[PDB]
DNA sequence: AAAGATATCTT
DNA sequence: AAAGATATCTT
């Protein structure tokens, strides 16, 4: 299906290629940095001509956002099925050693699950799907990579800023946990877990219809969720008492 | 000077090369996306080599932050001057036509400007020089061919998804402006001008001491700036009447 | 954890 | 503008 092509070319791209460097017109290359910030536009632009291609050979069309804070990175549609549109995001994380239990944000809680335009390409109503696109790379524990430049003859010299990286793709919902992931910009938190468990998608909400109602009545302070729900046994206990 | 010959060396460089895409250790090449979120990380990395030759011909260490969250992007010193360390961060922003007026979000006005040693590589009160490199472009629609990949061969035939760059170098002090450039995240905001204005330096703080005390004193909302400053008029007359 | 840093944009 | 979106990290 476009699900299991996609991952397939995405889990094949990442073994072949190992981004390390931009490059100008000119030929000269700039190394890369170190921190998340590069390698999350550095993985959002390796994962773009693998979308389209395998998109194009499903017959969906593929959308990139027109501004610059909305959701989601890619959506792909029919024209035929204008209300069977599929999101598709991004997301990175770092870990310190293969093997310990990484997280994610998953966006926010308070923009288009709580008003259906809100910062996003499409009404989220025509949304069918909500896909995250998750990548995570070991650290080298050096922080000094290179300050020089190169030439397309020394590409194999370029120190790379990670040491491996994994990717999956994964149901937003299904790898969504119930502890926000940033405070003043209102993200989703992940659950907190070993890589196998996202691949595998073994979560904590029992449908998507709960992880939607979690996320759309959390509140934003401790204050505040200490009279309601802090997580998930405290929210179903709010679902027995009525929603009070 | 070390200004002179950075500000010489970065508008030279900017003028020769053209960043067109990022480039793996087996020669693939894939195209660069339109937005800030990958401008930004492109013109930091493009910067770097430049600063570390610059700053190297002036005798000066560079050092980038240890761990994410820090400013500043480049602290440089003289192991004989410890305490008159220069902070050097790229900023950067968009114009939909060329020359159009710009503004850039300058840092937290929150962190390490109200506390020594919050959220910066060295305690605040070693440098004594803030600057700001500012890189401006003119966005272009990113079109079919920016989707596939490209070999080395084809280096020129990539599409760039932006036009006309320009860059500075200027004191954030000078290019300060008087109103916040983000509200949850609490960044003082630059002045809204044209580029010939960040160039000269035509901002509208008469000195690095005003800057400093406006936005240790500028409180986070409106609310509150209502009773207090909301402008540099308001801000010269709380001043005048005695901080009341 | 919770809350607020890191950079910049939109309405 | 002011306020809160875009991602993700630290503490
Ligand atoms: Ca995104
Ligand atoms: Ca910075």
């Amino acid at each position: 299906s476009l699900r299991s092509d996609l991952i397939n070319a995405l889990y094949d791209e990442n073994q072949k290629y190992d981004v390390c460097g931009i490059i100008s017109a000119e030929g000269k290359i700039y190394p890369l940095g170190s921190d998340t910030k590069v390698l999350s536009t550095i993985f959002e632009l390796f994962s773009r001509p693998i979308i389209n291609k395998i998109a194009e050979k499903h017959g969906y069309i593929v959308e990139e956002p027109k501004q610059q804070n909305h959701y989601p990175d890619f959506t792909l549609y029919k024209p035929s099925e204008p209300n069977k549109k599929i999101a598709i995001d991004i997301k990175t994380t770092y870990t310190n050693k293969e093997n310990e239990k990484i997280k994610f944000t998953l966006g926010g809680y308070t923009s288009f699950i709580r008003n259906n335009t809100k910062n996003i390409v499409y009404p989220f109503d025509q949304y069918i799907a909500h896909w995250i696109i998750g990548y995570v790379y070991t650290r080298v524990a050096t922080r000094k990579s290179s300050l020089k430049t190169y030439n397309i003859n020394e590409l194999n010299e370029i120190p790379k800023p990670y040491k491996g990286v994994k990717v999956f793709l994964q149901d937003k919902w299904v790898i969504a946990g119930d502890l926000a992931g940033s405070g003043n910009t209102t993200n989703i938190g992940s659950i907190h877990a070993h890589y196998k468990d996202f691949v595998e998608g073994k979560g904590i909400f029992d449908s998507e219809d709960e992880f939607l109602d979690y996320w759309r009545n959390y509140e934003r302070t401790s204050q505040l969720r200490n009279d309601k729900y802090n997580n998930i046994s405290e929210y179903r206990n709010w679902i027995y008492r009525g929603r009070k």
